[PDB]
RNA sequence: GGCUGUCGUCAGCUCGUGUUGUGAAAUGUUGGGUUAAGUCCCGCAACGAGCGCAACCCUUAUCCUUUGUUGCCAGCGGUCC
């Protein structure tokens, strides 16, 4: 009766051993998180995003899988919300400089091709 | 000084910002391939930028438009041809 989390887990054995809590128990050689733990985080992720989008805050998608990271583009431009796509090596979040000139001469260049 | 040859039209050289490191410093500037090329994709704590490479300059090949002389003679005329 509630929401996604009818799943099992994805490890066999590399569990983080910071995972102490969050496992229900360890069978048939496949670690299973705590799927009943998954009452609350729904209910503060959407406090603090309600307070946030009070001020109508951004929230960036990110992902890096074959499926999965095309599947958050639908997520953004359906709340018209800010994302990226595969492959985002790091530094822009701390070198704005460079990621900001990109972006804006990038897009400029696009518009102006 | 200026100017010149030199490796060598070889492809590398560094910087801003980031990151890592107490720090000198490293990263960037890595593998796969790929190019003539640090040429470029893919995974990568780095993104980018500069000189770099190409290209922009000159010449050549096809065609077209304009002008038709001192240049040409497809058509017409006879020709001191």
């Amino acid at each position: 009766m509630l929401k996604a989390g009818v799943h099992f887990g994805h490890q066999t054995r590399y569990w983080n051993p910071k995972m102490k809590p969050f496992i229900f128990g360890a069978r048939n050689k496949v670690h299973i998180i705590n799927l009943e733990k998954t009452v609350p985080m729904f209910n503060e992720a959407l406090a603090e995003l309600n307070k946030i989008a009070s001020r109508k805050g951004k929230i960036l998608f990110v992902g890096t899988k074959r499926a999965a990271s095309e599947a958050v583009k639908d997520a953004a431009l359906s709340c018209d919300q800010f994302f990226v796509n595969h492959r985002w090596l790091g530094g822009m979040l701390t070198n704005w400089k460079t990621v900001r000139q990109s972006i804006k001469r990038l897009k400029d260049l696009e518009t102006q091709s």
